[PDB]
């Protein structure tokens, strides 16, 4: 699966978590602790946090180890990011180009 989806949309109610103060870290550590290549994307106003992982494994544990779990006293939620971007078969791409794929 060259291009696989391994993200998670964590919904936090603590408006503070959306600050550089520190409250944020705590939230990150929760996931970061698992994977180090995990990326975090905070969306102000949308009260959403997209956490991308390096493998479809951690993403799972990140849910059980989190979610409803009372995060600092406030219950947080987590949804499985549906795919990456719009799919569906469309106008086939133009002729390919020279390339040398490696093993996997």
């Amino acid at each position: 699966g060259s291009s696989g989806s391994s993200g998670l949309i964590a919904c936090v109610a603590n408006d503070d978590v959306f600050s550089e103060s520190e409250t944020r870290a705590k939230f990150e550590s929760l996931f970061r602790t698992y994977d180090k290549d995990t990326t975090f994307q905070y969306f102000k106003s949308f009260k959403r946090v997209r956490i991308n992982f390096s493998n479809p494994l951690s993403a799972a544990d990140a849910r059980l180890r989190l979610h409803k779990t009372e995060f600092l006293g406030k219950e947080m939620k987590l949804y499985f990011a549906q795919t990456l971007h719009i799919g569906s078969s469309h106008l086939a791409p133009p002729n390919p180009d020279k390339s040398g794929p490696s093993s996997g």
